[PDB]
């Protein structure tokens, strides 16, 4: 049984020449060549079995990339394992191979304007099928991104992916949240769960103005700098935004602060195509219900180039959960993991 960077990767016979890649919270990513249709693939060995927030998380990314087929969504070809619950302690998932991802790349690479143009188009591409599942990515960032030498892009890490639930997604004010804070919605810090497509459309937003100028937008330290940041640029919201946020600590809270212009959009990025930033504008809506929607933002003229309803495909049913994954110990959740992944073994 091979190893990577000492630690057990035991995925053969059928995947072989192991090279390591990255290391996640509780997993760890290699390529290695696949035997059978003789290609190199990406194989994410998971460890998730003693918390039960790995498990959740392992188990959502299972269930929703096996019914997931989309050309700009990182797919799961096959699942290794051991043929036991009890002699089960990793979980192996293969994946597609990908060269590098927009993390990688804004910190290096200077974007051309065609560039950040498809890119957009390939995110919001993927974005539309996900939203046509009534599925919630919740986590989108350029690490999240992956590219090849051609720049084709995928979405992977659906692990803190849900199905949309807006009628609960009203929260307190100051409510914790997982999400990586430099992508969250204003309204994650007001009034919000992140249970509505509109908080992945502000991601989206964010990694546009990043891919824009190779910097965060919104780069909050802590968690209520996140807010802060946001109102620095957007200015304060309107009287009609303040409305529509009926938890009075959280409206109170946006009164208490001295009044704010908004940054004109051509002055932070002034080498920016001016449909670029007015498609921009446009997702970084501070008021949720009028931010625009995936399919809305592909039909945007900035995108004029590459839009093609016809060629940007839905899902075939939503998606729903058999059951609330939110409240299951760490040792149901691996049961569940279990059969979920026994469609892949050799019998
Ligand atoms: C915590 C996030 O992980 C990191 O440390 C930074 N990502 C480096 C990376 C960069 C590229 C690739 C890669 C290259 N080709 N295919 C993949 C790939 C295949 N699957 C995944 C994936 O699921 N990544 C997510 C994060 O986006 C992930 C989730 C959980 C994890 F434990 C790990 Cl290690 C990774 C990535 C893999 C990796 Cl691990």
């Amino acid at each position: 049984p091979e190893m990577v960077r000492g630690q057990v990767f035991d995925v053969g016979p059928r995947y072989t020449n192991l090279s390591y890649i990255g290391e996640g919270a509780y997993g760890m990513v290699c390529s290695a060549y696949d035997n059978v249709n003789k290609v190199r693939v990406a194989i994410k060995k998971i460890s998730p079995f003693e918390h039960q927030t790995y498990c959740q998380r392992t188990l959502r990314e299972i269930k929703i990339l096996l019914r997931f087929r989309h050309e700009n969504i990182i797919g799961i070809n096959d699942i290794i394992r051991a043929p036991t619950i009890e002699q089960m302690k990793d979980v192996y998932i293969v994946q597609d191979l990908m060269e590098t991802d927009l993390y990688k790349l804004l910190k290096t690479q200077h974007l051309s304007n065609d560039h950040i143009c498809y890119f957009l188009y390939q995110i919001l591409r993927g974005l539309k099928y996900i939203h046509s599942a009534n599925v919630l990515h919740r986590d989108l960032k350029p690490s999240n991104l992956l590219l090849n030498t051609t720049c084709d892009l995928k979405i992977c890490d659906f692990g803190l992916a849900r199905v949309a639930d807006p009628d609960h997604d009203h929260t307190g004010f100051l409510t914790e949240y997982v999400a990586t804070r430099w992508y969250r919605a204003p309204e994650i810090m007001l009034n919000s769960k992140g249970y509505t497509k509109s908080i992945d459309i502000w991601s989206v937003g964010c990694i546009l103005a990043e891919m824009l100028s190779n910097r965060p937008i919104f780069p909050g330290k802590h968690y209520l700098d996140q807010l802060n940041h946001i109102l620095g640029i957007l200015g304060s919201p309107s009287q009609e935004d303040l409305n529509c946020i009926i938890n009075l600590k959280a409206r109170n809270y946006l009164l208490s602060l001295p009044h704010k212009n908004k940054v004109p959009w051509n002055r932070l990025f002034p080498n920016a195509d001016s449909k670029a930033l007015d498609l921009l504008d446009k997702m970084l809506t501070f008021n949720p219900h009028k931010r625009i929607e995936v399919e809305q933002a592909l039909a945007h003229p900035y995108l004029e180039q590459y839009y093609d309803p016809s060629d940007e495909p839905i899902a075939e049913a939503p998606f729903k959960f058999d059951m609330e994954l939110d409240d299951l110990p760490k040792e149901k959740l691996k049961e569940l993991i279990f059969e979920e992944t026994a469609r892949f073994q050799p019998g």
